[PDB]
């Protein structure tokens, strides 16, 4: 089992220089993804699977000059929130394949509190709160339904497992709708933490699934391409404006690059990650997310 705590940030701190490298310095100047809290527990059922509870909230922003405007600006997307809950099956079927499905409920709009978290952190430390706020995309509360499945080939050489992960992705419902194809490699002293990847809204936030006792270990790299029916955060009627800001692009990749290191029971993770731009009017942004995950 393991308790996780993510933060995500388009701020990397003392990791912006290690994320600018990566991925150049254009896509840490825009500020999509501006912020990511979540906080989810895996029980293992099994040795093979786990069912999975979490809590989040993400906060969407415009970028660049447009975050300070009194409105939304049409070609940038609004200022939205995602607030969301769910439950998650992640289970190995055999050796050789993982599989995951999953359900959230969830609501985009001024009832996901992205006004409300962004006003109070910028009070705490003295930034001047964004107006445009008052423009966010409007309420649509959903579901999400998700599922993975990717094969997992893996050698292990002198107690180091080295392994290449394809994967297909699939979310569906009111608010994104999605379809992605993608692969990671990975290595680590534990096969099936190695396995256990993601990108998007299958990404694993912290939650690991191990065999392991005592040192834990992995270092990740991975590119998911997904096509993308439907995305409210970019879709969706502002408040007071009452436009939809952009013309989504219907592809869209994510890579992520990252480790984690633990002794039982106790481990950190780091991801650095970039997506590309969401819509004609847009561009790739960067950011990073840092897990505390307890597991035992
Ligand atoms: C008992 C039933 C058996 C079920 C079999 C299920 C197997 C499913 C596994 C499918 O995985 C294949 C997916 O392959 C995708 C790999 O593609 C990676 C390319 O990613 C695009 C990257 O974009 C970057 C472009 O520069
Ligand atoms: C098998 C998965 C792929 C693993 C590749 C990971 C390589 C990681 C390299 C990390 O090096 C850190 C260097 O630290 C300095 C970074 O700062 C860059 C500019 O300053
Ligand atoms: C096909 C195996 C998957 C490895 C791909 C991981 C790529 C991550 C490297 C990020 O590079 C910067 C983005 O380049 C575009
Ligand atoms: C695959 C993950 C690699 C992360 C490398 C990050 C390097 C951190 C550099 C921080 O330096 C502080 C001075
Ligand atoms: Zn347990
Ligand atoms: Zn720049
Ligand atoms: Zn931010
Ligand atoms: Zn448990
Ligand atoms: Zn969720």
């Amino acid at each position: 089992s393991s308790l996780a705590i993510s933060v995500a940030n388009d701020d990397a701190g003392i990791f912006q220089p290690s994320l600018n490298a990566l991925y150049g310095h254009p896509a840490a100047d825009r500020g999509d993804y501006t912020a990511g809290l979540f906080l989810g527990y895996s029980h293992d059922l099994t040795d093979a699977s786990q069912l999975s509870f979490h809590i989040a909230q993400d906060i969407y922003s415009p970028s660049g000059a447009n975050k300070r405007k009194p409105e939304a600006v049409k070609g940038d997307r609004a200022f939205s929130a995602f607030l969301h809950t769910g439950l998650e099956w992640n289970s190995l079927a055999t050796n050789w394949l993982r599989y995951r499905l999953g359900t959230d409920i969830g609501v985009i709009g001024p009832d996901a509190g992205g006004q409300e978290v962004q006003n109070r952190a910028h009070r705490i430390i003295g930034a001047e709160k964004y107006p445009a706020w008052q423009d966010q995309i409007e309420n649509r509360y959903g579901y999400t339904a998700k599922g993975m499945v990717s094969l997992t080939p893996a050698i292990d050489i002198l107690g180091v497992n080295v392994g290449f992960y394809p994967e297909v992705s699939a979310v569906g419902g009111n608010l994104f709708q999605y379809l992605g194809y993608g692969a990671t490699v990975a290595l680590g002293n534990d096969k099936t933490f190695n396995s256990d990847n993601g990108f998007g809204l299958l990404s694993r936030r912290g939650l690991i699934h191990t065999q392991k006792e005592g040192l834990i270990y992995k270092v990740f790299a991975g590119v998911e391409r997904r096509e993308v029916d439907k995305n409210y955060t970019l879709q969706g009627k502002t408040l007071q404006t009452k436009m939809e800001t952009v013309d989504i692009n219907k592809t869209v990749d994510e890579y992520r690059v990252g480790a984690t290191i633990g002794y039982s029971p106790v481990a950190f993770s780091l991801s650095l990650n970039k997506v590309t731009s969401e819509f004609r009017t847009g561009d790739d942004y960067s950011y990073i997310n840092g897990d505390i995950t307890f597991f035992f």
